[PDB]
């Protein structure tokens, strides 16, 4: 197994996985490491087995019929995969934990979001369909971007959600497009 966590980057009290070489803190895993089941497998695991099981889900879907998707194991699983690629970007930390808004020229979001907050929702599924879960990551980027307006900081967001939706395309098979 590697000796770093797989999402941080960093050492310390990691759980291995069993059919992989990948390596987690316990709450770096989504969902967090569970406490016996041997042998583990990671999420990463679990869903090169849902593709194994049915070849045809990597044909293309369209995002319409995605969204609409009722939140089911394997597309909660999705989901959970879905925000762990997010948090593996180190550039995650800026949208991880609770905003505040103080900037002259600007006001804060009707709406904030946070990935912590995201994470949280899904534990306790109080996501119905994938919808749910994509608009609140979604938010999350768009609140970034009209909050900073013209600072450069705005590219950190534009940054994180390019990780997104790349992700997203590829866990969901999105059908390729120019
Ligand atoms: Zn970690
Ligand atoms: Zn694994
Ligand atoms: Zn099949």
């Amino acid at each position: 197994n590697s000796n770093i966590c797989e999402v941080c980057n960093k050492w310390g009290r990691l759980f291995c996985c069993d059919t992989c070489p990948r390596s987690f803190h316990e709450h770096c895993h989504i969902p967090s490491v569970e406490a016996n089941k041997n042998p583990w497998s990671c999420i990463f695991c679990r869903i090169k087995t849902i593709q194994e099981r049915c070849p045809e889900s990597q044909s293309g879907h369209q995002e319409s019929e995605v969204l609409m998707r009722q939140m089911l194991p394997e597309e909660q699983l999705k989901c959970e995969f879905l925000l762990l690629k997010v948090y593996c970007d180190s550039k995650s930390c800026f949208f991880a934990s609770e905003p505040y808004y103080n900037r002259e020229g600007s006001q804060g979001p009707q709406k904030p979001m946070w990935l912590n907050k995201v994470k949280t929702s899904l534990n306790e599924q109080m996501y119905t369909r994938v919808e749910g879960f994509v608009q609140d990551m979604r938010l999350i980027f768009h609140n970034h971007k009209e909050f900073y307006r013209e600072d450069k900081f705005t590219r950190l967001g534009i940054q994180v959600q390019d990780i997104f939706e790349k992700n997203f395309r590829n866990i969901f098979a999105i059908q390729e497009t120019s």
